[PDB]
DNA sequence: GGTCTAAACGTCGTATAGGAGCATTT
DNA sequence: CAAATGCTCCTATACGACGTTTAGAC
């Protein structure tokens, strides 16, 4: 059973809460108001939402050009609002979740089948994510979209997060650098690094603290970086055994894992290691 | 002076990010 | 009937993941 401390850092990275608002000849207001959450992966990862339609007892599992699990009734949607109550998202997206959760609201005790309530939907609308569509923007002028409650002082509440956090959005790969100074004509480093725009960094930094290691770099996305071999053996690499990497990415992890004890043995300034890097490289991430 | 590590710097293609909307069931 | 929700296709840009250069220890 996967622990729910990994779904909800996982959705912190690639998860979305929507609200579609549709033109409805049907209804009062002339527009149809419906809540959704969806997580999307790559075909490949379909195990992960197989894991949480298991943990979570609910949810709708798709595969086409990509696979997804999704949520759109009421009830299914009763479910995830019950379990990031429990265990509340960090990211800016958290902020998206308290628009949604308003929203759910009001479409749950139907007022969103008032002039009132579609209005008030609207303002949370405006406000999640993209904001308001140009339609949306030409049927509902003056909205002032509604007040983000802006969370900046979260922290990392636990390390399977992490584990959840970097199975989606983190990343394993060898650096090689064409470089003459040195003998083999290469320089070779394990990197370990996650990725987020500027507008979390407090998360960003906590992160290093917390795995207490890496460092922050801006450049607009900003980027955590280990490079140190002996952060990388001592620090990184038993977090993520202890809290493990889902989905495919623990197979890149595994060889990456690989790629790093032979640097710590050296093997990486004669030729044919090099050689034996570069078919492990090859064969890691977009190299599958 | 040489070799190396750490990390600063550079960069493009696509896996999503977010979305819209018709068809079916309740 | 209408309100809910099942089901599917769309578009583009923020990432991932790949590569070079530099600061500086030894
Ligand atoms: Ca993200
Ligand atoms: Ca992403
Ligand atoms: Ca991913």
């Amino acid at each position: 059973n996967i622990s729910p401390w990994t779904i909800t850092g996982f959705a912190d990275a690639e998860s979305s809460f929507m609200l579609t608002v549709s033109k409805d000849s049907k209804r009062n207001t002339g527009w149809s108001v419906r809540p959704r959450f969806r997580i999307g992966l790559h075909n490949k990862d379909v195990t992960i939402l197989k894991s949480i339609r298991e943990y979570l007892g609910a949810g709708i599992i798709t595969s086409d050009i990509d696979a997804r699990i999704r949520f759109e009734s009421l009830k299914e949607l009763e479910v995830v609002i019950n379990h990031f109550d429990k265990y509340p998202l960090i990211t800016q997206k958290r902020a998206d979740y308290l628009l949604f959760k308003k929203a759910f609201y009001l479409i749950k005790n139907k007022e969103h089948l008032t002039e009132e309530g579609l209005n008030q939907i609207l303002t949370l609308k405006a406000s999640l994510n993209l904001g308001l569509s140009e339609e949306l923007k030409e049927a509902f002028p003056n909205t002032i979209p509604a007040e983000r409650l802006l969370v900046t002082g979260q922290e990392i509440p636990d390390s399977n997060w992490v584990a959840g956090f970097t199975a989606a959005e983190g990343s394993f790969y060898i650096r090689i650098a064409k470089n003459s100074t040195l003998k083999t004509g290469y320089q070779v480093q394990s990197v370990f690094q996650i990725t987020q725009d500027t507008r979390d960094i407090e998360l960003m930094k906590n992160l290093i603290s917390y795995l207490n290691c890496g460092n922050i770099r801006i450049r607009t996305c900003v980027d955590l970086v280990v490079t140190n071999l002996n952060d990388i053996k001592e620090k990184i690499i038993p977090f993520f055994n202890k809290n493990h990497i889902i989905g495919v990415k623990l197979q890149d992890y595994r060889d990456w894992c690989k790629v790093v004890t032979l640097i710590d043995n050296k093997e990486h300034l004669t030729s044919e290691g090099l050689e034996k890097i570069q078919k492990i490289k090859e064969g890691m991430n977009r190299g599958r």
